[PDB]
């Protein structure tokens, strides 16, 4: 056990908290996504019993349980770029082409159910992930569907945990864009503005920022390709143990 | 003694682990299936009397692949719209005298039955039961059969080093999960007499052998998780 027996206990405790958040993120988000996946899949299959029937589509997407399980649900058509949608607070722009949206492109490309990476919603302007499913009349691609999922539980998980008064946990994208933070205004920004000179990589990093010493640990969430980050002030943490 | 109390401690650890495992697999499985059964019911409420529409929806691949069997019983014709390729309701089959129907009709909402023997597959199953409405008329009820195979895997995955095993019963003591599957369907007292279906620690004597029995209740259902060990064999191992 090399130099820093109190410093290798901090690192060990941060690793403990980091691992629980990893399991914590999986046990909430992934189990929720799995539930929402099957719901989106059945909805897609039921809808292509009569895909061009947009009245039937609106009827299904206005169904209370389905309507209350997602932020918003919609269908974009290939030929028309017509959008059937169930959000009582959103209607397409003059400029809104579904066929060039991330959930659409992914669904058409994979020819199966897809999940997008965190992007900022157009109506809500919050960062969300969307469940994308392709729609087929009968082997002919007519369009794709979006099932918006707000990352609320990520905001709750991160807020709850306090790394023994020395720091906090946070979540970024694969490109280091913050999506969950105790202070929510860091969301949408690259984590380099509140935590500069830190590489987005799994493992342990130690840096000095203007007279302060910080301990940083990153872990990945393989299924959603997110990074979970842990920061503490090593000086405060050291004296505390 | 201290060693006997350690055994009781280790049995409790395995017991609590199993309770957690049931909630982390079965309950999350039910949670996902309940949301699906609820959305499926409301979709069918667009045209409840449409036999063809119901059939085509119940035959949708993902929906048909997420349940053991899905059906709709009517209050009038007593007819059934089923999606089981290998079944067809006998003349003696009345949907409205089945557990899922009465429970769903009694309640305002979606319901989950106690584990019961499937009339067709003869397996032990639970059914998600929902009411079907038109104009706010009760026009019938639906069932969503769920196999309890994930219980068998949990129960079978336990290795207590020949000292004992874990088992699951209903609130009535009817075994629905056992390392010896031949005990499923019978009351647990058939192989474990003089044990009350109560939460807590019990020590019994059976055929010159001494056993330690510990029960825990799964509150969302009413299932009891049972933990049993041969105290002599347990002493031997640890
Ligand atoms: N609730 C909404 N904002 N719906 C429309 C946008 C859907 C999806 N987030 C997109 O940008 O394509
Ligand atoms: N797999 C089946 N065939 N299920 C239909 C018969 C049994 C069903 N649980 C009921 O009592 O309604
Ligand atoms: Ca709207
Ligand atoms: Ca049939």
């Amino acid at each position: 056990g090399p130099l820093g027996s109190v410093r290798e206990e901090i690192e060990s405790l941060v690793q403990d908290s980091l691992m629980e958040m990893v399991k914590g993120v999986k046990n909430t988000i992934e189990s929720d996504l799995a539930s929402k996946k099957g719901l989106a899949q059945s909805t897609t299959e039921i809808l292509q019993l009569d895909p061009t029937n947009k009245a039937f589509a609106k009827s299904v997407l206005e169904s209370p349980n389905l309507k209350g399980s997602f932020l918003a649900i919609g269908l974009g058509y290939e030929s028309d770029a017509t959008v059937v949608e169930n959000d009582d607070g959103w209607e397409p722009n003059a400029d809104y082409d579904p066929r060039k949206r991330p959930w659409y492109v992914d669904a058409k490309r994979e020819r199966k159910l897809v999940v997008t990476e965190p992007y900022v919603d157009i109506s809500t302007k919050k960062i969300i992930i969307s469940i994308g499913t392709p729609v087929y009349q009968q082997s002919n691609f007519v369009g794709a569907m979006f099932y918006d999922v707000e990352l609320t539980q990520l905001a709750q998980l991160v807020n709850s945990v306090n790394l023994f008064d020395a720091g906090y946990l946070f979540i970024t994208t694969k490109d280091g864009v913050t999506i969950a933070h105790p202070n929510a205004e860091n969301n949408g920004e690259k984590f380099s503005q509140f935590l500069p000179n830190v590489d987005l990589k799994e493992g342990t990093q130690r840096i000095e920022l203007d007279g302060k010493y910080y301990l940083v640990k990153f872990a990945q969430v393989p299924s959603e390709s997110w990074y979970i980050g842990a920061v503490v002030d090593e000086s405060i943490a050291f004296a505390m143990v």
